[PDB]
Protein backbone atom coordinates (compact mmCIF):
# COMPACT_ATOMS: atom_id res chain seq x y z
CA UNK A 1 0.00 0.00 0.00
CA UNK A 2 2.27 2.85 1.26
CA UNK A 3 5.96 3.23 0.41
CA UNK A 4 8.13 5.63 2.43
CA UNK A 5 11.23 7.38 0.99
CA UNK A 6 13.95 9.69 2.36
CA UNK A 7 14.44 13.04 0.67
CA UNK A 8 17.96 13.45 -0.69
CA UNK A 9 20.04 15.50 1.82
CA UNK A 10 20.06 18.64 -0.45
CA UNK A 11 16.24 18.59 -0.83
CA UNK A 12 15.71 18.06 2.90
CA UNK A 13 18.00 21.14 3.49
CA UNK A 14 16.00 23.13 0.89
CA UNK A 15 12.73 22.29 2.67
CA UNK A 16 14.12 23.19 6.13
CA UNK A 17 15.43 26.51 4.74
CA UNK A 18 11.95 27.19 3.26
CA UNK A 19 10.27 26.23 6.53
CA UNK A 20 12.55 28.04 9.05
CA UNK A 21 13.70 31.22 7.24
CA UNK A 22 11.94 34.50 8.11
CA UNK A 23 10.36 35.53 4.81
CA UNK A 24 7.16 37.61 4.63
CA UNK A 25 6.41 37.40 0.89
CA UNK A 26 4.84 33.90 1.09
CA UNK A 27 2.29 34.55 -1.71
CA UNK A 28 4.78 33.63 -4.42
CA UNK A 29 4.01 29.86 -3.77
CA UNK A 30 0.87 30.20 -5.88
CA UNK A 31 2.73 31.65 -8.88
CA UNK A 32 5.32 28.81 -8.61
CA UNK A 33 2.65 26.07 -8.66
CA UNK A 34 0.62 27.70 -11.42
CA UNK A 35 3.89 27.94 -13.41
CA UNK A 36 4.56 24.19 -12.97
CA UNK A 37 0.95 23.47 -14.11
CA UNK A 38 1.54 25.69 -17.17
CA UNK A 39 4.84 23.83 -18.01
CA UNK A 40 2.99 20.44 -17.76
CA UNK A 41 0.13 21.84 -19.95
CA UNK A 42 2.69 22.99 -22.57
CA UNK A 43 4.09 19.41 -22.60
CA UNK A 44 0.82 17.59 -23.29
CA UNK A 45 -0.05 20.24 -25.90
CA UNK A 46 3.35 19.78 -27.61
CA UNK A 47 3.00 15.95 -27.67
CA UNK A 48 -0.55 16.19 -29.00
CA UNK A 49 0.68 18.19 -32.02
CA UNK A 50 2.15 15.00 -33.52
CA UNK A 51 -0.15 12.51 -31.78
CA UNK A 52 -3.72 13.77 -31.08
CA UNK A 53 -4.54 10.49 -29.23
CA UNK A 54 -2.42 11.82 -26.29
CA UNK A 55 -5.58 13.92 -25.63
CA UNK A 56 -8.06 11.01 -25.37
CA UNK A 57 -7.63 11.30 -21.58
CA UNK A 58 -8.94 14.90 -21.73
CA UNK A 59 -8.90 17.59 -24.41
CA UNK A 60 -9.45 20.66 -22.14
CA UNK A 61 -6.16 22.26 -21.06
CA UNK A 62 -6.80 24.28 -17.89
CA UNK A 63 -6.03 25.19 -14.27
CA UNK A 64 -8.53 25.11 -11.39
CA UNK A 65 -7.99 26.71 -7.96
CA UNK A 66 -10.22 25.17 -5.31
CA UNK A 67 -10.29 26.68 -1.80
CA UNK A 68 -11.99 24.68 0.98
CA UNK A 69 -12.35 26.60 4.27
CA UNK A 70 -13.76 23.59 6.18
CA UNK A 71 -10.79 21.37 5.25
CA UNK A 72 -8.32 24.25 5.39
CA UNK A 73 -7.08 23.28 1.88
CA UNK A 74 -6.12 25.11 -1.24
CA UNK A 75 -6.12 22.74 -4.20
CA UNK A 76 -4.49 23.42 -7.58
CA UNK A 77 -5.61 21.19 -10.47
CA UNK A 78 -4.33 21.04 -13.99
CA UNK A 79 -4.90 18.78 -16.99
CA UNK A 80 -1.17 18.78 -17.94
CA UNK A 81 0.99 15.79 -18.92
CA UNK A 82 1.12 14.44 -15.34
CA UNK A 83 3.90 12.45 -13.69
CA UNK A 84 4.83 8.76 -13.61
CA UNK A 85 5.60 7.10 -10.25
CA UNK A 86 9.29 7.37 -11.25
CA UNK A 87 8.91 11.13 -11.83
CA UNK A 88 7.24 11.59 -8.43
CA UNK A 89 10.08 9.78 -6.66
CA UNK A 90 12.74 11.69 -8.61
CA UNK A 91 11.76 14.95 -6.86
CA UNK A 92 8.47 15.47 -8.76
CA UNK A 93 10.27 15.63 -12.16
CA UNK A 94 12.64 18.42 -11.04
CA UNK A 95 16.44 18.66 -11.21
CA UNK A 96 16.19 19.27 -7.44
CA UNK A 97 19.76 18.32 -6.40
CA UNK A 98 21.58 20.65 -8.84
CA UNK A 99 18.82 23.29 -8.68
CA UNK A 100 19.09 23.49 -4.87
CA UNK A 101 22.89 23.92 -5.12
CA UNK A 102 22.45 26.82 -7.58
CA UNK A 103 19.58 28.31 -5.51
CA UNK A 104 21.67 28.40 -2.34
CA UNK A 105 24.73 29.83 -4.14
CA UNK A 106 22.34 32.53 -5.47
CA UNK A 107 21.03 33.28 -1.96
CA UNK A 108 24.74 33.90 -1.20
CA UNK A 109 24.90 36.53 -3.99
CA UNK A 110 21.84 38.51 -2.87
CA UNK A 111 19.00 36.43 -4.30
CA UNK A 112 15.88 35.93 -2.19
CA UNK A 113 13.34 33.06 -1.84
CA UNK A 114 10.96 34.59 -4.47
CA UNK A 115 13.58 33.67 -7.10
CA UNK A 116 13.31 29.91 -6.23
CA UNK A 117 11.64 29.00 -9.58
CA UNK A 118 14.68 30.21 -11.56
CA UNK A 119 16.38 27.09 -10.15
CA UNK A 120 13.66 24.57 -11.09
CA UNK A 121 12.51 23.87 -7.49
CA UNK A 122 9.56 26.25 -7.24
CA UNK A 123 7.41 23.31 -6.02
CA UNK A 124 9.04 23.35 -2.55
CA UNK A 125 7.82 26.98 -1.98
CA UNK A 126 4.52 25.19 -1.18
CA UNK A 127 6.04 24.68 2.27
CA UNK A 128 5.94 28.48 2.85
CA UNK A 129 2.18 28.08 3.50
CA UNK A 130 1.42 24.31 3.85
CA UNK A 131 2.12 21.99 6.79
CA UNK A 132 1.38 19.03 4.47
CA UNK A 133 1.28 18.76 0.70
CA UNK A 134 -0.36 15.94 -1.30
CA UNK A 135 0.34 15.57 -5.03
CA UNK A 136 -2.13 13.39 -6.93
CA UNK A 137 -1.04 12.75 -10.52
CA UNK A 138 -2.06 10.77 -13.63
CA UNK A 139 0.22 10.40 -16.68
CA UNK A 140 -0.97 8.66 -19.90
CA UNK A 141 1.70 5.90 -19.45
CA UNK A 142 0.95 4.91 -15.80
CA UNK A 143 -1.66 4.62 -13.03
CA UNK A 144 -2.83 7.40 -10.66
CA UNK A 145 -0.45 7.97 -7.72
CA UNK A 146 -0.49 10.08 -4.57
CA UNK A 147 2.76 11.63 -3.26
CA UNK A 148 2.62 13.13 0.23
CA UNK A 149 4.92 14.97 2.64
CA UNK A 150 4.76 16.93 5.87
CA UNK A 151 8.52 17.53 5.46
CA UNK A 152 10.74 16.17 8.29
CA UNK A 153 13.01 14.38 5.76
CA UNK A 154 10.53 11.85 4.26
CA UNK A 155 7.74 11.46 1.68
CA UNK A 156 5.25 8.71 0.76
CA UNK A 157 3.99 7.33 -2.53
CA UNK A 158 0.84 5.17 -2.91
CA UNK A 159 -1.42 4.16 -5.79
CA UNK A 160 -4.49 6.35 -5.64
CA UNK A 161 -7.88 4.59 -5.91
CA UNK A 162 -9.53 7.82 -4.81
CA UNK A 163 -11.29 9.88 -7.51
CA UNK A 164 -9.80 9.15 -11.01
CA UNK A 165 -8.75 12.27 -12.87
CA UNK A 166 -8.12 11.14 -16.42
CA UNK A 167 -4.85 13.09 -16.82
CA UNK A 168 -2.89 15.77 -14.99
CA UNK A 169 -1.87 16.86 -11.54
CA UNK A 170 -3.67 17.86 -8.37
CA UNK A 171 -1.71 19.65 -5.61
CA UNK A 172 -3.48 19.73 -2.23
CA UNK A 173 -2.04 22.28 0.24
CA UNK A 174 -3.10 21.56 3.81
CA UNK A 175 -2.49 25.12 5.05
CA UNK A 176 -0.74 26.18 8.26
CA UNK A 177 -3.19 27.68 10.81
CA UNK A 178 -1.90 31.25 10.30
CA UNK A 179 -2.05 31.08 6.46
CA UNK A 180 -5.83 30.87 5.92
CA UNK A 181 -5.83 34.16 3.93
CA UNK A 182 -4.94 31.96 0.90
CA UNK A 183 -8.48 30.52 1.04
CA UNK A 184 -10.12 33.94 0.64
CA UNK A 185 -11.51 34.63 -2.83
CA UNK A 186 -10.33 38.27 -2.82
CA UNK A 187 -6.82 37.31 -1.82
CA UNK A 188 -6.52 34.48 -4.40
CA UNK A 189 -7.76 36.80 -7.18
CA UNK A 190 -5.31 39.53 -6.15
CA UNK A 191 -2.41 37.06 -6.23
CA UNK A 192 -3.37 35.56 -9.65
CA UNK A 193 -3.71 39.07 -11.12
CA UNK A 194 -0.32 40.21 -9.65
CA UNK A 195 1.84 37.19 -10.61
CA UNK A 196 -0.09 34.94 -13.03
CA UNK A 197 -2.01 37.31 -15.30
CA UNK A 198 -0.46 36.21 -18.62
CA UNK A 199 -0.63 32.42 -18.11
CA UNK A 200 -1.65 30.80 -21.44
CA UNK A 201 -4.42 28.61 -19.99
CA UNK A 202 -7.72 29.41 -18.30
CA UNK A 203 -7.48 29.73 -14.57
CA UNK A 204 -10.78 29.11 -12.86
CA UNK A 205 -11.22 30.18 -9.25
CA UNK A 206 -13.88 27.98 -7.58
CA UNK A 207 -16.49 29.53 -5.22
CA UNK A 208 -17.41 28.02 -1.84
CA UNK B 1 20.00 17.81 -49.50
CA UNK B 2 17.86 20.88 -48.58
CA UNK B 3 14.18 20.76 -47.63
CA UNK B 4 12.14 23.99 -47.58
CA UNK B 5 9.09 24.50 -45.30
CA UNK B 6 6.49 27.25 -44.80
CA UNK B 7 6.10 28.72 -41.33
CA UNK B 8 2.59 28.29 -39.99
CA UNK B 9 0.63 31.56 -40.53
CA UNK B 10 0.70 32.47 -36.77
CA UNK B 11 4.50 32.03 -36.57
CA UNK B 12 5.07 34.04 -39.76
CA UNK B 13 2.91 36.85 -38.17
CA UNK B 14 4.95 36.59 -34.93
CA UNK B 15 8.21 36.98 -36.87
CA UNK B 16 6.91 39.97 -38.90
CA UNK B 17 5.71 41.64 -35.67
CA UNK B 18 9.19 41.05 -34.15
CA UNK B 19 10.89 42.38 -37.29
CA UNK B 20 8.72 45.48 -37.99
CA UNK B 21 7.66 46.77 -34.55
CA UNK B 22 9.57 49.76 -33.10
CA UNK B 23 11.14 48.33 -29.94
CA UNK B 24 14.42 49.67 -28.51
CA UNK B 25 15.10 47.05 -25.81
CA UNK B 26 16.53 44.46 -28.25
CA UNK B 27 19.07 43.03 -25.74
CA UNK B 28 16.50 40.67 -24.24
CA UNK B 29 17.13 38.21 -27.19
CA UNK B 30 20.25 36.97 -25.42
CA UNK B 31 18.41 36.19 -22.16
CA UNK B 32 15.71 34.31 -24.17
CA UNK B 33 18.26 32.10 -25.95
CA UNK B 34 20.32 31.46 -22.83
CA UNK B 35 17.03 30.49 -21.11
CA UNK B 36 16.22 27.94 -23.86
CA UNK B 37 19.78 26.52 -23.52
CA UNK B 38 19.24 26.24 -19.74
CA UNK B 39 15.85 24.41 -20.27
CA UNK B 40 17.57 21.93 -22.68
CA UNK B 41 20.45 21.45 -20.15
CA UNK B 42 17.90 20.73 -17.37
CA UNK B 43 16.35 18.05 -19.66
CA UNK B 44 19.54 16.08 -20.36
CA UNK B 45 20.48 16.37 -16.67
CA UNK B 46 17.04 15.05 -15.62
CA UNK B 47 17.24 12.08 -18.06
CA UNK B 48 20.77 11.25 -16.94
CA UNK B 49 19.58 10.86 -13.33
CA UNK B 50 17.96 7.53 -14.23
CA UNK B 51 20.18 6.68 -17.21
CA UNK B 52 23.81 7.94 -16.98
CA UNK B 53 24.52 6.63 -20.53
CA UNK B 54 22.51 9.62 -21.87
CA UNK B 55 25.75 11.52 -21.06
CA UNK B 56 28.12 9.37 -23.18
CA UNK B 57 27.76 12.08 -25.87
CA UNK B 58 29.21 14.66 -23.43
CA UNK B 59 29.23 14.97 -19.65
CA UNK B 60 29.94 18.75 -19.38
CA UNK B 61 26.74 20.80 -19.13
CA UNK B 62 27.50 24.37 -20.24
CA UNK B 63 26.82 27.44 -22.39
CA UNK B 64 29.35 29.15 -24.67
CA UNK B 65 28.93 32.61 -26.23
CA UNK B 66 31.13 33.07 -29.27
CA UNK B 67 31.32 36.49 -30.97
CA UNK B 68 32.98 36.72 -34.40
CA UNK B 69 33.47 40.29 -35.67
CA UNK B 70 34.78 39.18 -39.09
CA UNK B 71 31.71 37.01 -39.78
CA UNK B 72 29.36 39.40 -37.98
CA UNK B 73 28.03 36.43 -35.92
CA UNK B 74 27.10 35.83 -32.35
CA UNK B 75 26.96 32.11 -31.63
CA UNK B 76 25.32 30.50 -28.60
CA UNK B 77 26.30 26.88 -27.86
CA UNK B 78 24.96 24.53 -25.27
CA UNK B 79 25.39 20.85 -24.46
CA UNK B 80 21.66 20.38 -23.68
CA UNK B 81 19.36 17.56 -24.85
CA UNK B 82 19.23 18.86 -28.45
CA UNK B 83 16.40 18.54 -30.95
CA UNK B 84 15.32 15.82 -33.39
CA UNK B 85 14.54 16.77 -37.01
CA UNK B 86 10.84 16.47 -36.03
CA UNK B 87 11.37 18.94 -33.14
CA UNK B 88 13.11 21.43 -35.46
CA UNK B 89 10.22 21.32 -37.94
CA UNK B 90 7.61 21.60 -35.18
CA UNK B 91 8.75 25.18 -34.40
CA UNK B 92 12.03 24.21 -32.67
CA UNK B 93 10.19 22.20 -29.95
CA UNK B 94 7.94 25.14 -28.97
CA UNK B 95 4.15 25.36 -28.63
CA UNK B 96 4.49 28.26 -31.09
CA UNK B 97 0.90 28.36 -32.46
CA UNK B 98 -0.86 28.62 -29.06
CA UNK B 99 2.00 30.61 -27.50
CA UNK B 100 1.80 33.25 -30.27
CA UNK B 101 -1.99 33.57 -29.74
CA UNK B 102 -1.47 34.16 -25.99
CA UNK B 103 1.49 36.52 -26.65
CA UNK B 104 -0.55 38.73 -28.96
CA UNK B 105 -3.57 38.77 -26.62
CA UNK B 106 -1.10 39.85 -23.89
CA UNK B 107 0.29 42.65 -26.10
CA UNK B 108 -3.38 43.76 -26.22
CA UNK B 109 -3.48 43.96 -22.39
CA UNK B 110 -0.33 46.07 -22.00
CA UNK B 111 2.41 43.45 -22.30
CA UNK B 112 5.54 44.31 -24.29
CA UNK B 113 7.96 42.26 -26.44
CA UNK B 114 10.36 41.61 -23.49
CA UNK B 115 7.67 39.31 -22.04
CA UNK B 116 7.80 37.02 -25.15
CA UNK B 117 9.39 34.08 -23.21
CA UNK B 118 6.37 33.83 -20.89
CA UNK B 119 4.57 32.45 -23.96
CA UNK B 120 7.17 29.82 -24.92
CA UNK B 121 8.34 31.57 -28.13
CA UNK B 122 11.39 33.43 -26.82
CA UNK B 123 13.44 31.90 -29.68
CA UNK B 124 11.87 34.25 -32.27
CA UNK B 125 13.24 37.33 -30.37
CA UNK B 126 16.47 36.35 -32.19
CA UNK B 127 14.98 38.27 -35.12
CA UNK B 128 15.25 41.53 -33.10
CA UNK B 129 19.00 41.50 -33.90
CA UNK B 130 19.61 38.83 -36.63
CA UNK B 131 18.86 39.00 -40.36
CA UNK B 132 19.45 35.22 -40.53
CA UNK B 133 19.48 32.56 -37.84
CA UNK B 134 20.98 29.06 -38.17
CA UNK B 135 20.20 26.38 -35.56
CA UNK B 136 22.56 23.40 -35.57
CA UNK B 137 21.39 20.62 -33.24
CA UNK B 138 22.29 17.06 -32.17
CA UNK B 139 19.96 14.89 -30.06
CA UNK B 140 21.02 11.43 -28.76
CA UNK B 141 18.25 9.73 -30.85
CA UNK B 142 19.02 11.32 -34.29
CA UNK B 143 21.65 12.80 -36.62
CA UNK B 144 22.97 16.39 -36.63
CA UNK B 145 20.65 18.84 -38.46
CA UNK B 146 20.82 22.47 -39.49
CA UNK B 147 17.66 24.63 -39.43
CA UNK B 148 17.91 28.03 -41.11
CA UNK B 149 15.72 31.09 -41.72
CA UNK B 150 16.01 34.67 -42.90
CA UNK B 151 12.27 35.00 -42.15
CA UNK B 152 10.04 35.90 -45.15
CA UNK B 153 7.66 32.99 -44.35
CA UNK B 154 10.01 30.00 -44.90
CA UNK B 155 12.75 27.91 -43.22
CA UNK B 156 15.11 25.12 -44.35
CA UNK B 157 16.27 21.90 -42.76
CA UNK B 158 19.33 19.87 -43.92
CA UNK B 159 21.50 17.15 -42.42
CA UNK B 160 24.66 18.79 -41.16
CA UNK B 161 27.97 17.15 -42.14
CA UNK B 162 29.77 20.24 -40.91
CA UNK B 163 31.57 19.98 -37.54
CA UNK B 164 30.00 17.22 -35.33
CA UNK B 165 29.04 18.43 -31.88
CA UNK B 166 28.32 15.29 -29.90
CA UNK B 167 25.13 16.63 -28.28
CA UNK B 168 23.30 19.95 -27.90
CA UNK B 169 22.37 23.05 -29.80
CA UNK B 170 24.26 25.80 -31.60
CA UNK B 171 22.41 29.02 -32.51
CA UNK B 172 24.24 31.21 -35.05
CA UNK B 173 22.93 34.80 -35.25
CA UNK B 174 24.01 36.54 -38.45
CA UNK B 175 23.57 40.07 -37.08
CA UNK B 176 21.91 43.03 -38.80
CA UNK B 177 24.45 45.73 -39.80
CA UNK B 178 23.30 48.16 -37.08
CA UNK B 179 23.39 45.53 -34.28
CA UNK B 180 27.15 44.87 -34.05
CA UNK B 181 27.25 46.07 -30.40
CA UNK B 182 26.22 42.47 -29.51
CA UNK B 183 29.71 41.33 -30.61
CA UNK B 184 31.47 43.60 -28.11
CA UNK B 185 32.84 41.82 -25.04
CA UNK B 186 31.81 44.63 -22.67
CA UNK B 187 28.28 44.69 -24.00
CA UNK B 188 27.83 40.88 -23.87
CA UNK B 189 29.12 40.79 -20.27
CA UNK B 190 26.79 43.63 -19.24
CA UNK B 191 23.80 41.82 -20.74
CA UNK B 192 24.64 38.42 -19.13
CA UNK B 193 25.10 40.12 -15.74
CA UNK B 194 21.78 42.07 -16.06
CA UNK B 195 19.49 39.24 -17.26
CA UNK B 196 21.30 35.89 -16.91
CA UNK B 197 23.27 36.13 -13.67
CA UNK B 198 21.63 33.21 -11.84
CA UNK B 199 21.66 30.65 -14.69
CA UNK B 200 22.56 27.22 -13.23
CA UNK B 201 25.27 26.39 -15.79
CA UNK B 202 28.62 27.96 -16.61
CA UNK B 203 28.45 30.63 -19.23
CA UNK B 204 31.74 31.14 -20.99
CA UNK B 205 32.28 34.28 -23.04
CA UNK B 206 34.88 33.59 -25.78
CA UNK B 207 37.58 36.19 -26.60
CA UNK B 208 38.48 37.20 -30.17
C1 LIG C 1 7.81 14.39 -16.53
C2 LIG C 1 6.65 15.07 -17.28
N1 LIG C 1 5.73 15.70 -16.30
C3 LIG C 1 5.85 16.99 -15.95
O1 LIG C 1 6.77 17.71 -16.34
C4 LIG C 1 4.83 17.48 -14.95
N2 LIG C 1 3.60 16.97 -14.90
O2 LIG C 1 2.95 17.62 -13.87
C5 LIG C 1 3.78 18.52 -13.29
C6 LIG C 1 3.42 19.35 -12.21
C7 LIG C 1 4.23 19.39 -11.08
C8 LIG C 1 3.92 20.21 -9.99
CL1 LIG C 1 4.94 20.25 -8.57
C9 LIG C 1 2.74 20.97 -10.04
O3 LIG C 1 2.44 21.79 -9.03
C10 LIG C 1 1.92 20.96 -11.17
C11 LIG C 1 2.24 20.11 -12.23
O4 LIG C 1 1.42 20.10 -13.32
C12 LIG C 1 5.01 18.47 -13.97
C13 LIG C 1 6.18 19.27 -13.71
C14 LIG C 1 6.19 20.68 -13.92
C15 LIG C 1 7.33 21.47 -13.65
C16 LIG C 1 8.49 20.85 -13.14
O5 LIG C 1 9.66 21.51 -12.85
C17 LIG C 1 9.72 22.95 -13.07
C18 LIG C 1 8.49 19.45 -12.94
C19 LIG C 1 7.35 18.69 -13.21
C1 LIG D 1 12.53 18.32 -27.47
C2 LIG D 1 13.70 18.31 -26.48
N1 LIG D 1 14.67 19.38 -26.83
C3 LIG D 1 14.60 20.59 -26.25
O1 LIG D 1 13.70 20.92 -25.48
C4 LIG D 1 15.65 21.57 -26.71
N2 LIG D 1 16.86 21.16 -27.10
O2 LIG D 1 17.55 22.31 -27.48
C5 LIG D 1 16.76 23.40 -27.32
C6 LIG D 1 17.18 24.72 -27.60
C7 LIG D 1 16.38 25.52 -28.43
C8 LIG D 1 16.75 26.83 -28.73
CL1 LIG D 1 15.75 27.83 -29.77
C9 LIG D 1 17.95 27.33 -28.21
O3 LIG D 1 18.30 28.60 -28.46
C10 LIG D 1 18.76 26.56 -27.38
C11 LIG D 1 18.39 25.23 -27.11
O4 LIG D 1 19.19 24.48 -26.30
C12 LIG D 1 15.52 22.97 -26.81
C13 LIG D 1 14.39 23.79 -26.47
C14 LIG D 1 14.44 24.72 -25.40
C15 LIG D 1 13.33 25.55 -25.08
C16 LIG D 1 12.15 25.45 -25.85
O5 LIG D 1 11.02 26.19 -25.62
C17 LIG D 1 11.02 27.14 -24.51
C18 LIG D 1 12.11 24.52 -26.91
C19 LIG D 1 13.21 23.72 -27.22
MG1 LIG E 1 19.96 17.36 -10.51
MG1 LIG F 1 -5.26 21.37 6.67
MG1 LIG G 1 0.60 24.97 -29.94
MG1 LIG H 1 26.21 38.16 -40.78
Amino acid sequence: EVETFAFQAEIAQLMSLIINTFYSNKEIFLRELISNSSDALDKIRYESLTDPSKLDSGKELHINLIPNKQDRTLTIVDTGIGMTKADLINNLGTIAKSGTKAFMEALQAGADISMIGQFGVGFYSAYLVAEKVTVITKHNDDEQYAWESSAGGSFTVRTDTGEPMGRGTKVILHLKEDQTEYLEERRIKEIVKKHSQFIGYPITLFVE
